[PDB]
């Protein structure tokens, strides 16, 4: 089916505000029309993040209330760890409080002064941790990927002449490792093939080269798999999951994303000298290698959570929900990256507000305006985050200039997907309308979190 | 809008196993096509009933970690006496376990052998508890009630030339009470009007016949008068409430309707005798007056879930959602009773069964019918829950011989009514297929809960 | 040892106010010195009732948040069902919403009007409805029985003589069924030993009289066989119960008390027509037969406490907690009843403030004293609950002029108990002071409840 | 009192699987005679430590079910942020996972190469983030806090002219910061006087030297206070603990100790540049400032525990509790750090072993035979923790070679107390009995996490 009904039902809710648009007008003034400043009390929608926002089930909330609170030897540990090594296959696990937190430990362990790390595209806090420990990052990542309106399968693959012309001009003893990543965020949450990450994989062992996978939305990528790639359309997404990380020497997994929780996340590795390492270095970031910064209850809940996301129905309705809603845009005109990625859409603001330049806040401007429609808060992912050069005093020009739409998993329905479709449609046919913005307040760094601005 | 968004988030699921047709066909068998006897586990959609099915919010499950659970002066049975008297208006409440409980109570306390009792129609333990008490049961609705295929408001009005002619036959002092439903169960979930309800006091008033309401499904009936009644457009659910109650003595609650719980109910009487009568006889059936066979938690969540209810596009989303799956259905010519009421829709399975004679049990067909093409559960109402009569031995012949698909609150989107109407348009395609019933087992009493049946 | 430790952690703690003595006897004035009129939020050890009052489990709050809310077919009840045959090996269950409501049930199937119903004792609801349908109340424990001071084990055995007396003087088939309480409450608590269910059991069997057990305590009932009846030191828990219900037809059982909860109970039969009748009339006062007044996750909770309720060490514990209450007092010279039962210590008032009359209510007042002396709630069960006579207009004069301590399950400590037993020891020294009590304020009805006092 | 009462009742429990000392023998063998190594579920009493493992109230838990997931502006950030700033006096909140999250942050921001951080004694992650960010530690307490016997108040206190010294050997530029600890760790849980606290703060207030408090147990810090240093019986823990934080410029806080949660931490500061820096940073290690690495949920709980905190009750029977072990062994002569802290009873191995050697590993050896004796596991900090030297490849020799009870807040009772305490006396009594031990496992890193040994 195309939109196939929530593979669940509704257990408890979130009671909502419905406030007026007048109501609404004067929270996004008082939030200097920057979303990140909205309360979560005024918003109906809240598309900022899917992270740490996903609806638990009834199943996770009873592991809640048997978290084994014990500094070493909890069963919620031993769960997790079980868990774990049953679904991703890897030897070894250290929990981690999210996902930043095992990229910590990771770049800390696997990367010398010097050398490169070759990934599909990046994302802000790994490729931090990657530079911070001494790494230069080198994009490996498709011609494709790059191009937002084409509407191409596995658009997350890596470029394995990319990859080949990085072995030879730099050597691959200078490469400290390739960070795979599932799906690629940068690119709209596009998905990478079996066939990808085995090419990979072989290229990688011919020269020694070790694999770590950025894992945080494998499971939307195992969807993509079954649904997309020739031969898996019968293989289970588990077998999916378990035959993706048989390529990969580790990963950095947020819970966050797809195990269906609030909190948590884990390191996984399949020798014992990293482990070793790990678990020294754990202790003093993060927590004992036994609980990593999470409270038992969470470990529990995110096995619990980890073991739901294997549920075909699941994962199919979650990406055909985020489908959905793209494709209500697109039978519309309004200009979205392509395709349709597995967490979120990713609107243009750029081709959305033709009659703005740049400076004038397109992205930021779009997000205020969507929110004072509907109640939906999405995030400005464009010039404002991009921060302005502290060299030469001007704005970032990024090529992308980006409003997400970023969807929870299993919070809200098809008729929340048509409130935000129908008030950016309404906004788009008289877009021409949509005003500018300039900075009122502009603090020097984390400009995004707290700028205030004005309307022009 | 015909169909508003869901005006609230999902905060938790629960879980479902999607289990296919074949699955579906063997658990019915093994029910003996009789719904009722099918366990909850292999259900997707249970439309059995809108009772204690409900979905909390997060802060009644907040409410629900803080139960005060002393046996007297318990901090939530002071919040729930608290909220209930600001809502409902009533001077006094006694809390018990559900609806029955205080139907019990009321009925001990109001009536004396060979009185009547004046109703618009009835409901099964109500009547129950009044007829066992020594009451007589007088049906005082309008005539065209009874005419399912009536699109008419306020169906559930009371005939007052019915009431009347009852006080003038009968003496004013041998009516016990008038008991007015809202909304009208028997008729579909219709509403009572103010101006219904105002006059019925009016005339109740000039002769000093107590009225009693039976309050179930009062915020629905609350929202059809907001709709539709003139003068009500801009009144808040809560103040219409309110003036309901200000018709009336006293009311049974049921809180497994629309207090959004999934136990719990009350009485509420504005006389003191009876407040201290009613406290003495709920020690041996309930529990002391502190707590009326509820724990503390239940109190809470129960005052919480009362005050839910009076937000309007809670309610609003309620009934129209129930409004949706009818309309879907009549636009596609499936035979339903007219018009939908708050709770529910009921298939007219005479009409979608005109091959099968009704002792052919064609509801109870209809229903397994459901079961088996798409994981819904729904209630047969009709021959078979009417019994057959013990002078002839034959079964009664209901003019309604109905399936209802009853909707429990905050439980199911519009994909999941989708799911329902469109397995009900395809069976109905060819509706010719559904094949007859008889009995192999029979009880005594209570057929419609454990018999079990095989195909004609 | 005399004394073992909590064979539990604490999970989560209800906080207390510690309000000073000051406050405390402000609040008591306020409550006129009923105790009944305290609120919770102002008592810090309340010993009110052990009913309902228990702290339940981190496994069991898990079964708490997987409540299956259908109507029929719950999966929760399908495990209470399961649980309840496993450990009392019963044939057939109906849940109700506490005992008193499976007491309804029986009373109304089993009896016939001017039939005898013979016990042990007698406790307030079970014989309202067993002389509400018409039953005459034999009691048929040991004279023993009564004297309060004597130290007997096995307080609560029949006397198979007045047993055999009942047969032959009335006809066994003019016996509806002898009610075996296991403990007995109005002894204090006290144990019927396997020895004496055997041989009422056998007794009944030659005359075809039923058996049904008052089973609300029946896990504090078999700790005390384990202990005390030669030959059981090396039987478990669990085969103790299941060898006292099979000298049983049946049982009411409130879950209130020994299953753990703060809200359940249910009627157990073997009898497949008493089945039949009981789930007919279980419709009408508690709910269907698949629920019978509870929440889907109060049938989990339950099922799971009743289970938790068979660790040895748990109830050798919940008992010896009680004894080491009246060890302390006794050591001090307080004048109570013996021996200790179960589940509460019950203080001779009258011997306890021998310079005031029963007219003076030296119960109530000594209950007040308490309170105000400790922040200890206790319950007056003496000439005040006795009431006033129905044709004299005098106040009954109960031989039993006593305070009742009753203790929760898992909610307090020994150092609970030791401000409890230091604070009645405090007030004995100078039980003089006591000063006595009279209404000025006395409901017709229930004046337990509600009457207050002021000091003579 | 000496020994007062738990101020709180307990709401719910962890059950404990009662197990034999035979199976407690196989599990210590099991687990090669490292109690890190056993499984929580084979504990009953769990003194490994009290971070994390704290109850919770019926009022956290309530908090738990309305956790705003919202990645900014959730109103659990700012009711953590209202709470911390009306408690603590700090301008500023940064929330982390943990307290080790803090000082990362701190110690990024606050310290420049080369510069002194002085301190009374060191906790390891907090000197580990120090001297990471290339500081050079300086303990500064009084040297009688190195007296493990000296039973003298406000053992924690810093000395002033060692701070004076250091100031002016080293210059005050030269300082980064004064971390004061509260209270000592090191020393058993030492208090420090507020008349310290305002030395402390008026010296660096000569010189501009930053003080940040090291916070992790400040409300038991804030009791020793009110007990024990003039001027101070009737001033409220709050009060104190507000008073406290007035003379320090931040503090970094883990919520696992005396916030009363199981997860949590936070950074607080007055400047604002460092406010400004701190949120850049929590960004890519923790999380965004609006969370800081937890859910919602969590910040709740800890806002609603550390006010909790605040009770008198709750922390005077805290501190007495650990006193009523600490009094139990002492008058039983078993060799103990003195005087009791806050928060463990520390056992003086070597003096318990007096037949070991320090490389048989006496206290990791009395640890295993306190389990195998009682089911109580406890934590080995000597020889085996404090590990072998990394220029040498010798153990080094510590001082205090000891076993720690440390004890989680609201968790246990006096009876566990005593558990505790009569089977070390028992213990005590045979010592020679307590054998060697020997590694068979010895790990490079981290060796008192995984070491396991054998009986020499
Ligand atoms: C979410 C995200 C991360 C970081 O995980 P957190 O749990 O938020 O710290 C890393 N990589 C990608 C691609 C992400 O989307
Ligand atoms: C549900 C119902 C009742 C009974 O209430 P319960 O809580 O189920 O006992 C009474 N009247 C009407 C109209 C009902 O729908
Ligand atoms: C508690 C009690 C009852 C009644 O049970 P409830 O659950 O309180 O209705 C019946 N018999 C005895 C002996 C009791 O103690
Ligand atoms: C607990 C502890 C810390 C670290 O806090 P965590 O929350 O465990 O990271 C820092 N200092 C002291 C003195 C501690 O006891």
């Amino acid at each position: 089916m195309n939109y196939p009904a929530e593979p669940f039902r509704i257990k408890s809710v979130e009671t909502v505000s419905m406030i007026s648009r007048d109501e609404r007008v004067k929270k996004m003034q008082e939030a200097g029309y920057n979303t990140f400043l909205l309360n979560s009390k005024d918003i109906y929608i809240d598309l900022l993040t899917d992270s740490g926002t996903n609806a638990m089930s009834d199943k996770q909330w009873a592991g809640m209330m048997i978290g084994d609170e014990a500094y070493a030897g909890s069963e919620n540990f031993y769960h997790l760890e079980k868990t774990v090594k049953e679904l991703f296959g890897f030897k070894h696990i250290v929990p981690t409080h999210q996902g930043r937190g095992a990229e910590n430990l990771l770049s800390q362990l696997a990367i010398k002064p010097g050398q490169y790390v070759a990934g599909n595209m990046y994302f802000t806090t790994t490729r931090f941790h990657q530079e911070k420990n001494g790494a230069t990052f080198v994009d490996i990542v498709r011609d494709e990927a790059h191009d937002a309106s084409l509407n191409l399968p596995f658009k997350g693959d890596i470029d394995l002449n990319k990859l080949a012309t990085l072995i030879k001009e730099k050597g691959a003893e200078n490469i400290a490792y390739i960070c795979l990543a599932v799906t690629v965020n940068l690119a709209g949450g596009q998905p990478v093939s079996m066939a990808n990450m085995r090419a990979v994989h072989e290229m990688a062992s011919t020269y020694g080269i070790k694999i770590f996978y950025d894992a945080t939305r494998c499971v939307e990528n195992a969807y993509f798999i079954k649904e997309q790639e020739a031969g898996y359309e019968n293989v289970s997404i588990k077998d999916i999951v378990h035959e993706m990380f048989s390529y990969a020497d580790g990963c950095t997994m947020s819970g966050k994303k797809d195990c269906l929780v609030n909190i948590g996340g884990f390191l996984c590795m399949n020798d014992e000298e990293m482990f070793s390492a790990a678990k020294e270095l754990v202790v003093v970031y993060e927590g004992m290698p036994s609980y990593g910064g999470l409270a038992g209850r969470d470990m529990e809940a995110m096995a619990i959570g980890l073991r739901e996301a294997m549920q075909y129905e699941y994962i199919e309705h979650r990406v055909k929900q985020v489908r959905y809603l793209g494709d209500k845009l697109r039978e519309a005109g309004v200009p979205i990256v392509e395709p349709t990625g597995g967490h979120a859409v990713f609107l243009d603001a750029r081709r959305f507000c033709p009659h703005l330049t740049q400076d004038q806040f397109p992205a930021q401007s779009l997000a205020a305006s969507i929110y004072m429609e509907t109640g939906v808060r999405s995030m400005e992912r464009g010039i404002v985050s991009a921060g302005r050069s502290k060299e030469t005093g001007e704005n970032h020009r990024p090529k992308l200039e980006t409003v997400r739409l970023t969807i929870p998993r299993r919070v809200y329905t098809y008729a929340h997907m048509d409130v935000v479709a129908d008030g950016i449609i309404k906004l788009y046919q008289h877009k021409e309308d949509i005003r500018g913005l300039t900075f009122v307040y502009e603090p020097k760094q984390l400009r995004f979190f707290t700028a205030r601005f004005d309307f022009i």
